């Protein structure tokens, strides 16, 4: 190639830079000769980064004691980006050993992964140490195949990580990828996919671009992204490869989305354009450790196309800054410092430092052959390598080996992949107030040598999302689902996407997006909600309320007048004026019915197995005891008429027979009832679905059916051998009463049919209850209430 | 000069020539202590010596026909690369020398790679050189702006991916993995396949990359990722070298129950179809090229001998591998008896594309010579000759280029240089007779059909697992049937999942539904979920045995009235008896017709009329009945009662009284016609599977004062019948009516429980009982003993 930046020297080295941004887009219709093609648009970046190579080559050779004798020369060339420029530099580099099937002996070639690997399959045949300074393709770390390659740059599988971390950090699952067609964005794009879809976040588009994709795939791609719905958009690309894209996108007025830009064109020139930000705004990049050159600017100021004779790039960098032509004619006074452009509008040294790097590296590991002690070599018998005779080999078997200081004062030593690990910064796109350019802010900052999940390190205070609002967007599928509902799937959308469906009554769920409904345990409930377990609010017939308090009030008075009718038996206990009757009889007739009384307490609280096992027979017992004992208060017509019939010749005793028959039988049931079929003390759900009911299940019906028809026939006999005989003057017609009473028994047995058939829980309990106070209440009063009063009153008692 | 081995032979026009005769370079890790020399090569490829033998057979056959390119000599410098980057840059290096005494190459065939193609079509294109492979097939390959001048024969691999995941649809998978050899040809392909299955709703479990270079633990995690998964289809995208440690340390470790989908390039592979691999893998289903027929190939390979070929450089080392000489022999023994790949072949796949590229080649040749000096396809119309040839001419003619081949086949490079051919699909089976494995052609793959027609399999030939003979199952989640419905797993796929049994009210009829379907209100879900069966009513039926009896008791009560009735007017003008007035013993035997017909309003299914009538009816009906019997005793207060006797002075007061008091209460009966007359509605609230239908009244106080009313009537005719009960006037009806009003409260107070403690039909069941069962006594004690002295004892006088 002609325009080159050449300087001879004892020891020569080859840089490749992209003065220009690409060639010129022509089809060669190969309808006449094809020539050479000349590029187009100029890279004052490149010429940075060369004009940064150039001065550590220089300062090396000023410096007296890093290669003191010995000088370094350069034939620095330019790709323009592109793969045929670069063979064709490289074919320009490997001459000298070309003849073998100006020797350099190393090569600084870089900023495009694929270019990078077209020179180093050609490089490391001849074993040509090659250091890239921008190369960051994750591929060029196979050395199996690259053996000869090292870059000062970090790998780009960390950034793919970090790329996910910040999606992850803003809680975001629903996003978008953007990748260049070359060896940089894939396996970028690749790694991250593969991140991502650990961390459980979903991908809805995922398309590719180029700068030779014509206008028919950017019209589809700017289709796929408009008729999508997830606003963050990760690209991995460079500038030039994204260049018509974004024209598409900004001449068609898309406004939403949130740009993840890659380390390439988070930075660039071509795209932190002022018309670019409108549509485009909210971008969060990442960029190199910054650098620190002393002097470096002060060199870059010097930069004279007459002045140069060994840089050839002066002359077009000259042209293209004031625009002139060596249409109006230069003159050799115009001041650099005036027009602006990248070449001295920068503030951060972060590529730049990295080719400085790689040149004083080279030199690094040419100074360690220089300084080489017989038998300490690296080679074969521990020897040392003549520095007047060195080979391209001897210089990477150096490199392999090379531990040394930066500028700095950090560590300078390359993996055995041959790359050296860096920190990333994070950088957010804001609007320069005075000028109106973009502006770089860094907000964020990523540790690589942390351990996993603690490195990432955002400062959201600065982020600007849209310049206007100060809130994360929201970039889901589908909104989550607050506690009462759950997640419900949609046939094909991913599993990052999907609606919100109601827990069915009697289940919760108490935590936000959950998978399915819990269903409360049967103690407890669905809310009205159906977000807490409430308890089941069991009920039951209680002690403390109303209806308790006056049920016992009524039994304890019940008590306190059959004490007092007792207490007016023993204190006139020897007058048989009344007592002409049975005393003995009255006795039992009156401890019975303090029985029949007391029998209705166990029919009040919750229902043990002891409660209700015991209360069927309490009743039973008491009021068959009863009934038997007043039916014995009567004539014994039946007994008149009838060892046992011996028995029934004298003594009083016979009667108490009666009673102690007929009640034994009554037991007989009870105890086969003690048995056979226990009372199941037990919960109900079924009947309410929402609170449990305490009964108990008699488990022998038959039993109490029998039971039932032994005290009423027990009535019926009674109540009819009463009434034939009702109209007796017997010591005030207690026939008459005897009637009356037992009548309102078997009232107060019909009129309890209806209630407990009709009610519900606790009112059953509580209408058993009454019905048997009332029972032998009423009962009790029929049959002593007349001769208390004759007595308290008037106590002529004679016949 | 390139290399030492090397097949030259002179001719007026030179091609360039790249196969990988061995299978790589050997693992010399160089320190770089000395001097690092060129790198030799291990293993040996006699395919590829195949593939060689098959571009000299085409140069030479086109050097002996006198039509193609007559008085002109084709040459050729081909070089070996031994499957790798350099070897294949330094011959490319050799070519390109004379560019910029040392012949100038105007055409390179062939590079068998991707990563070897890449890096030899860079180079090559800088010069404008065409470039004609035969079997790289990476989809980079056609992007033209890159490599400008690089055309193929071997169809694009799109194609290939698309067909990846048809065969999977077409199996009914949806839970496979994937495993592609880490370069140019297994990333690409591996990432449409991924696109494509993913856009057809396929969930793809793992995915890793391997290579020839892969240490033991990157092999080792690979392996574990491979067992701790349980997908069947795993979807290799690679070739045999970057394989066969994977294989190796499969077929260690023994894992057998996974299936293959072998990607073209090692669907056919020597190093893999081994039988102790084959012992392991189980089932592979791959891709292959369309054959081809090359005529009288076998007679040519026949031929090789090492002191017979001065132009060929190769067959020393391939005489020596395939008979271990120089334990030296004489060099006379026969190729035919050893079993070497080289003869052990069927269909020629890739040497056709061999074959085909230089008779391309050629034919661009032949039309740049057969030029008319007015139509060249060069600037002015003009066109170049034949004795100044450049490589440019050539590429603009191929790149226009539009031929037939032997197979009476059109062969034409379309905008991005590649072709297109339409593939077979084999299955791996084992020889029956031998033991070696037999690739046996089981499906096609039409890439011209439309999209969705495109595959054909024979499913009759596959053989799965060797022994089996139906499809296995590879999915996530076991597909389970109606009944149940989906159900999240959380982090797992969309192919992996619960599936729960849906709640009653709730039916899933269809396999894999997402969610149940309440029920219309008339249907409920049966008795697994499964289908909206009619939710049953349940009311008094008619032809229901309960309905007929009823209805008999009835039909009989009202024949006994008529009966009553006939004996009447066969004796109406005999006051013997009927000196008590026989208009209201007439009024009283229709009240009780009433009072049996009012069954009828009880009985089936409730319209508004039917039970909004159904109370009037009952209530009306007795309450005239039982105040006619009030009034057909003593008239006590009808006597104390002086306006009274000019108002009737007879028994026509008697019937004001009772249109006295029936009309009281027919007050009440239209009052309720227009404040809430009882509703009949449904009602499931008791239990959400059967449907009651019922009758609300509005105003419980209208029924509450009808009945009050009806019961104190009654009541006080108890009280007066009592009183005077024991008067023998006419055999003493005080009696029996005490009797009549007796059954007829025993009848309200034992009707009570029923209907208060029974489910809802039995309650109107038991409502009518009751009903019939009064006015059954009513009659018969009020009207035997009566109707019994009459057809009996003929006397009657007192
Ligand atoms: C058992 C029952 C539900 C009434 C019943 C049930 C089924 C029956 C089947 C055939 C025949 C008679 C039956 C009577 N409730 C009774 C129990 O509370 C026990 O309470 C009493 C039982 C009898 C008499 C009285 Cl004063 C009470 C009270 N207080
Ligand atoms: C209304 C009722 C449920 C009984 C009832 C209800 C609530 C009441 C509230 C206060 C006071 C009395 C009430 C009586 N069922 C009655 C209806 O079937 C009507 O059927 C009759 C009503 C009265 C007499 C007879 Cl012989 C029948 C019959 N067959
Ligand atoms: C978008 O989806 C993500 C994925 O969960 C949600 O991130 C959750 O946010 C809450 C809020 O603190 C965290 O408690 C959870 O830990 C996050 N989920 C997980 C799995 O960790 C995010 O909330 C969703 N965005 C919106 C607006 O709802
Ligand atoms: C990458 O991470 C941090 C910078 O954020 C560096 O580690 C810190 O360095 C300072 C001074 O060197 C120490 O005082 C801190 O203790 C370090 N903090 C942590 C968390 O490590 C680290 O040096 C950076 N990497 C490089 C190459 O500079
Ligand atoms: C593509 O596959 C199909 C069938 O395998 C081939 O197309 C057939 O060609 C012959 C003649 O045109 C017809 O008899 C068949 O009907 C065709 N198939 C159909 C569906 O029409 C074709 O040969 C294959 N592609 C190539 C290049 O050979
Ligand atoms: C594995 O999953 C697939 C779908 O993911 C099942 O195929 C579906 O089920 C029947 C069978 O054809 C069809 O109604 C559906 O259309 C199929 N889906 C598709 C996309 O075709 C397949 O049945 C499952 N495998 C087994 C053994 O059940
Ligand atoms: N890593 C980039 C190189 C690069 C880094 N920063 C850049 C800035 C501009 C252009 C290229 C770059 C690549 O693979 O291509
Ligand atoms: N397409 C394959 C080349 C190939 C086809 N068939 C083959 C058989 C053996 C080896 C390689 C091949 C590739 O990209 O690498
Ligand atoms: C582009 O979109 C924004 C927001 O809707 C709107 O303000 C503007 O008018 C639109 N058109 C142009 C040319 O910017
Ligand atoms: C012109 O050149 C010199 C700097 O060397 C000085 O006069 C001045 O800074 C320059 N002009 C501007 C605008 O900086
Ligand atoms: C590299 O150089 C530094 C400088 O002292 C030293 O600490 C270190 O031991 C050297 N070796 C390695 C492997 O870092
Ligand atoms: C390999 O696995 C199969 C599974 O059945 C088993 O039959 C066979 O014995 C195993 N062979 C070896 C060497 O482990
Ligand atoms: C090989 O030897 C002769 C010569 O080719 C041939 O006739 C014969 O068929 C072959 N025999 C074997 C075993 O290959
Ligand atoms: C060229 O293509 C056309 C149709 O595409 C076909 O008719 C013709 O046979 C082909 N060959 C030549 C020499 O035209
Ligand atoms: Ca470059
Ligand atoms: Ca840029
Ligand atoms: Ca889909
Ligand atoms: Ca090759
Ligand atoms: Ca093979
Ligand atoms: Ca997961
Ligand atoms: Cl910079
Ligand atoms: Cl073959």
């Amino acid at each position: 190639p002609n325009q080159r930046a050449q300087k001879k020297g004892d020891i020569i080295l080859g840089g490749l830079f992209p003065i220009h941004f690409g060639v010129a887009a022509k089809d060669q219709d190969l309808k006449s000769r094809p020539e050479s093609v000349e590029c187009i648009r100029y890279n004052f970046r490149g010429f940075r980064w060369l004009q940064a190579m150039i001065f550590a080559i220089e300062e090396i050779n000023n410096s007296p004691n890093l290669l003191p004798n010995m000088t370094l020369g350069y034939r620095i060339f330019d790709t323009c980006n592109t793969v045929s420029k670069a063979l064709e530099a490289t074919l320009s580099f490997v001459a000298q050993n070309k003849i073998d099937s100006p020797s350099t002996i190393a090569v600084v070639g870089a900023t495009g992964s694929g270019v990078s690997t077209a020179v180093a399959n050609l490089l490391g045949l001849f074993y040509i140490p090659q250091v890239s300074y921008a190369s960051s393709s994750r591929l060029l770390s196979n050395k199996n195949q690259f053996k000869s390659f090292l870059r000062t740059i970090p790998n780009d599988e960390h950034q793919a990580t970090a790329m996910a971390d910040i999606i992850e950090y803003f809680r975001w699952n629903w996003v978008g990828t953007i990748a260049a067609d070359d060896d940089y964005g894939r396996p970028g794009i690749e790694k991250f996919r593969e991140e991502a879809e650990e961390r459980d976040i979903c991908i809805d588009f995922s398309e590719l671009i180029s700068q030779y994709s014509d206008e028919e795939e950017i019209q589809q791609v700017v289709e796929v992204i408009q008729n999508s719905t997830a606003r963050v958009i990760v690209v991995f690309s460079s500038g030039p490869d994204l260049e018509p894209l974004i024209k598409e996108i900004v001449r068609r007025n898309i406004t939403g989305k949130i740009w993840l830009a890659s380390e390439a064109w988070a930075s660039s020139s071509l795209i932190a354009m002022p018309e670019f930000f409108r549509v485009i705004g909210s971008t969060i990049g990442f960029a190199l450790k910054a650098g620190q050159i002393p002097g470096f600017r002060e060199f870059l100021q010097k930069v004279h196309p007459k002045k140069s004779a060994n840089n050839g790039f002066a002359k077009e960098f000259w042209e293209e800054t004031f625009n002139c032509y060596l249409r109006p004619p230069c003159t050799g006074d115009e001041n650099i410092t005036s027009v602006e452009t990248p070449y001295m509008d920068f503030t951060h040294l972060r590529i730049s430092y990295n080719v400085y790097l790689a040149v004083y590296s080279i030199a690094h590991a040419l100074q360690d052959i220089y300084t080489c002690t017989p038998g300490k070599g690296l080679f074969t018998n521990g020897s040392c390598a003549d520095i007047k005779k060195v080979e391209a080999w001897q210089v990477l078997k150096h490199l392999r080996h090379l531990n040394f200081t930066s500028n700095m004062g950090e560590q300078v030593d390359f993996d055995e992949f041959g790359d050296l690990v860096g920190n990333y910064s994070i950088i957010n796109w804001h609007l320069s107030p005075e000028d109106g350019s973009v502006v770089f802010e860094e907000v964020g900052h990523y540790n690589v040598y942390a351990k996993k999940g603690e490195r990432l390190f955002i400062n959201e205070n600065k982020i600007l999302w849209s310049g206007f609002s100060k809130e994360v967007p929201f970039s889901n599928c589908s909104r989550d689902c607050l506690p009462g509902t759950r997640k419900g799937i949609i046939e094909g959308e991913p599993t990052c996407c999907f609606e919100c469906v109601d827990c069915p009554d009697g289940e919760y769920s108490d935590e936000t997006d959950a998978s399915a409904c819990d269903k409360c345990p049967e103690d407890y409930w669905s809310n009205e909600n159906h977000t807490s377990c409430i308890p089941k609010q069991i009920e039951f017939l209680s002690w403390t309320e109303p209806f308790g308090i006056a049920l016992t009030l009524f039994a304890v008075l019940g008590i306190f007048l059959t004490s007092f009718v007792l207490g007016v038996f023993t204190k006139f206990r020897n007058t048989p004026i009344v007592k002409a009757t049975n005393r003995e009889l009255s006795y039992l007739l009156l401890f019975s019915l303090l029985c029949c009384f007391s029998s209705s307490l166990f029919f009040i609280g919750e229902p043990q197995n002891w409660t209700c096992r015991l209360r069927q027979p309490a009743f039973g017992i008491s009021f068959v005891l009863c009934i038997s004992c007043i039916l014995v208060k009567t004539n014994r017509v039946l007994l008149v008429f009838e060892t046992s019939l011996h028995r029934k010749w004298w003594g009083l005793n016979l009667q108490f027979l009666l009673v102690f028959l007929c009640t034994f039988v009554q037991i007989v049931i009870c105890v086969i009832w003690l048995y056979t079929a226990p009372p199941s003390s037990y919960r109900n759900h079924e009947l309410e679905d929402e609170i449990i009911f305490i009964t108990c299940h008699e488990g022998s019906l038959m039993a109490l059916g029998f039971l039932i028809g032994y005290t009423c026939l027990l009535a019926a006999i009674c109540f009819f051998f009463a009434f034939k005989s009702r109209k007796l003057p017997e010591n005030f017609n207690e026939a008459k009463f005897i009637t009356f009473s037992m009548l309102i028994f078997f009232i107060v047995w019909i009129s309890f049919i209806p209630a407990y058939a009709s009610t519900y829980g606790k009112f059953v309990s509580a209408v058993e209850v009454i019905a048997i106070l009332a029972a032998s209440f009423g009962l009790l009063a029929c049959i002593f209430f007349n001769k208390v009063y004759i007595i308290l009153f008037k106590p002529s008692r004679n016949t």
